[PDB]
């Protein structure tokens, strides 16, 4: 329904950021985590946009003005809010900075602004639900129904009194941009990735992968959205246990529309049924996270520690099982 629009209160707060020095040595690595710097979340991003993108990618004014009116477009959803959007945001950052020569300019500024946006105006409810309840979304956007949406809002967004970032490129260059944002936030639905893991897979193994290929880029592409988009396994447990409460949360309260609407959902969407989650988690893991991580660690050697983490995470969960968990607080 519509578009927010932040006060002019909001935006003039945010040029005035500097990120503690601190933080400047740890933003850099795959582990961080964004938790516990809540006023800082839209300055950090500023940041991590002028390292990869220069300082001038950007007119500043307008910047300020789009990442603070994206702020205001999420939702007050447990997962898929502004939290989600940064820490996405981040993830992707730190693969840049270590695969950096690989990317243009044009790649790079289009991916972080893709990674903010991804979720844009989520109501906390999956494109399961929206598909089986015919909501008007569903009809519009018969497939990929709120990846579709969240890249229509993004373009609105664009569309916004000085907040069109872009405008200083080339007509060439626009075009451009606009559509790998729009493959990137497309490429975020989890429905898509299993058919592009294996493509990668096996182009990777045959040697046939080849950068050069727009086709086989676009994938790449589409792999990392997928890595960033799931990050939160790829934290140290602590983290990636508290961020567990939270999709489980919106999860459960979507089960919880379901059940007035007279339809019992899935296991993982019953808060009666919290019980299966550990043995849920294994197998999101075994067949989603894991293999995204260990396909993206072949054709980007340096994302190796991403990889290694959800390992990790994963030897944590497999512990859960078995009975061994500590008292995580909530
Ligand atoms: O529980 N899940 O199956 C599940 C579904 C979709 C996204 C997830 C991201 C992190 C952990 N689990 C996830
Ligand atoms: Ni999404
Ligand atoms: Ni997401």
């Amino acid at each position: 329904a519509g578009t927010s629009i932040c006060t002019s209160e909001e935006w003039q707060g945010l040029m005035q950021f500097t990120l503690p020095v601190r933080l400047c040595k740890e933003i850099e690595l795959f582990h961080f985590d964004i938790g516990p710097f809540e006023n800082m979340w839209p300055g950090i991003f500023v940041y991590m946009v002028h390292r990869s993108c220069g300082t001038s990618c950007f007119e500043l004014e307008k910047l300020c003005r789009f990442i603070m009116s994206v702020k205001k477009n999420y939702r007050r959803v447990p997962y898929h809010n502004w939290k989600h959007a940064v820490t996405v945001a981040h993830c992707m950052y730190a693969i840049l900075q270590n695969n950096h020569t690989l990317f243009t300019d044009l790649e790079r500024k289009g991916l972080l602004i893709a990674c903010l946006c991804h979720d844009l105006d989520h109501r906390g409810f999956s494109n399961s639900y929206l598909q089986k309840f015919d909501h008007p979304l569903a009809a519009l956007y018969s497939t990929s129904t709120m990846e579709q949406h969240h890249f229509s809002q993004t373009v609105s967004i664009l569309q916004l009194e000085g907040h069109n970032i872009f405008s200083t490129l080339s007509s060439s260059e626009y075009e451009q941009v606009l559509e790998i944002i729009r493959k990137a936030i497309i490429a975020t639905d989890l429905a898509l990735y299993f058919g592009n893991r294996k493509q990668l897979e096996e182009m990777y193994q045959t040697g046939s992968l080849n950068l050069n290929n727009q086709s086989h880029r676009d994938r790449v592409i589409g792999l990392m959205m997928t890595a960033c988009d799931l990050c939160s396994v790829t934290k140290l447990w602590p983290v990636t246990k508290l961020t567990a409460n939270d999709i489980y949360a919106e999860f459960w309260a979507e089960g919880d529309e379901m059940k007035k609407l007279g339809i019992q959902p899935i296991p993982m969407m019953d808060r009666d049924k919290k019980d299966e989650v550990p043995q849920g988690q294994l197998g999101f893991y075994n067949a989603v996270a894991i293999p995204c991580y260990t396909t993206l660690t072949q054709i980007l050697p340096p994302t190796e520690p991403l990889l290694k983490a959800c390992r990790d995470n994963l030897s944590q969960w497999e512990k859960v099982i078995r009975g061994e968990e500590t008292a995580t607080w909530i």
